[PDB]
């Protein structure tokens, strides 16, 4: 084990010993979790603080199916553009009905939230890796996390404190690009919101997003902001030659072939510590 056979190492060595933070395990986790293992790790990491049951899922789906105004219009449109190169989530594909089911069931569970654009991408990633009811558990609980909540709710107060913490680490790690952004009025709301809200599932190709989700499962919300800084560092040279408009355009539609190994190398060089304070203490200080 830990001799280059990841599936066996995860299944035979790691998961029996879930209760995670071994140094050897953490290096392997950085490389991405095998697809056959992801569902189990993600479900465990995301958890079920909402205490959602399969029976709740069944009922909510039943209500959605009964219900089938412009909400379903938004669901259907978003589904049409969800990882469309794969042709698996779109109508006639083998995950389409499952995708519809998660989203419809969710609008019946939280009818006050309803459908928010980008949600299809989050649900799609989960249904590829989890059975539908378990995917619904993960989806619902993921949307409940402090970070995702802040980045979806109409009141922007909590989101501002995330922006502020993000900027502490941005200036720390990338002082020159930070200044360049400041001079050009390139504020976090231009690009960061979709990145953080969908955990990059709307912003990056599927396989790379999944690897980001893996390490998010290891390190929590801080990894999402570390990733954001990794992307900026990866493109720092080209960004620095752009004005406001070109930066905004580049950042809101990232390269389709964004190379995973190069992004991860860049993310690795980002340190989420400033003045010997970590992400959680910087954020808590900004919230308190």
């Amino acid at each position: 084990y830990f001799q280059g056979n990841a599936v066996l190492t995860w299944n035979n060595e790691i998961l029996p010993n879930w209760e995670w933070c071994s140094r050897k395990v953490r290096d392997l986790w950085w490389q991405g979790i095998p697809p056959s293992v992801r569902g189990k790790v993600w479900s465990l990491a995301i958890g079920n603080e909402l205490n959602i049951t399969h029976e709740l899922f069944d009922i909510c789906l039943a209500r959605a199916k009964e219900r089938w105004e412009a909400s379903l219009e938004l669901i259907k449109l978003d589904i049409s553009r969800t990882f469309p190169n794969l042709c698996i989530f779109q109508q006639g594909g083998p995950y389409h009905d499952m995708l519809h089911s998660i989203l419809g069931a969710y609008t019946c569970y939280r009818p006050d939230v309803g459908y928010v654009q980008g949600m299809s991408f989050i649900a799609a990633v989960l249904i590829l890796n989890l059975d539908t009811a378990d995917a619904f558990i993960a989806f619902s609980n993921l949307l409940n996390k402090p970070c995702q909540m802040a980045f979806f709710r109409v009141d922007h107060g909590l989101m501002l404190t995330y922006f502020a913490a993000f900027e502490v680490f941005f200036e720390e790690n990338l002082p020159k690009l930070f200044a360049h952004f400041k001079k050009n009025n390139l504020t976090p709301d231009i690009y960061l919101i979709d990145w953080i809200f969908t955990l990059y599932s709307k912003s990056l190709p599927l396989d790379l997003a999944c690897r980001i989700w893996d390490v998010f499962c290891r390190d929590g919300e801080e990894f999402l902001f570390r990733t954001a800084l990794g992307i900026l560092k990866l493109f720092e040279d080209i960004l620095t030659k752009m004005d406001f408009i070109h930066m905004a355009q580049f950042l809101t539609r990232l390269p389709e072939d964004l190379p995973a190994e190069e992004l991860f190398a860049s993310i690795a060089t980002i340190q989420m510590q400033s003045r010997n304070k970590k992400w959680a203490q910087v954020l808590t200080a900004l919230q308190k």
